């Protein structure tokens, strides 16, 4: 069972996680998404020159947060960390199909598809 979620990215990681069909392990090894994938929700704290894709996810892969976002938790994210002291499996970066390019943001202004 999959989910669709969004989330504002640089080129760089649309790229990788394009090539790999992966999502992309962040630099704290926690990814945020929106869920249900909304280019509004984050647009307003995204930088100029970021990306807003859309990408299929399992469902399983998402972490409850308490929020109205969800997020992916890889292998070196302190949650990560916590988990293998606990004897706990530790988390995989999910598979990300169907990636799609929704939205862009120049000069301080979104732009939708
Ligand atoms: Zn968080
Ligand atoms: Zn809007
Ligand atoms: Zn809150
Ligand atoms: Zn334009
Ligand atoms: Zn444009």
């Amino acid at each position: 069972s999959t989910a669709t979620v969004g989330r504002w990215m640089g080129p760089a990681e649309y790229q990788q996680m394009l090539d790999t069909g992966t999502v992309v392990q962040s630099s704290t090894g926690t990814t945020h998404v929106a869920y249900p994938a909304d280019i509004d929700a984050f647009g307003k704290q995204a930088k100029n020159g970021a990306m807003y894709v859309e990408f299929d996810v399992p469902e399983k892969s998402l972490v409850p947060t308490n929020e109205g976002w969800a997020k992916i938790v890889g292998p070196d994210s302190i949650e990560g960390r916590l988990a293998k002291r606990k004897g706990l499996p530790v988390p995989e970066m999910p598979t990300a199909e169907n990636i799609t390019v929704r939205g862009e943001k120049i000069n301080g202004e979104v732009e939708a598809k």
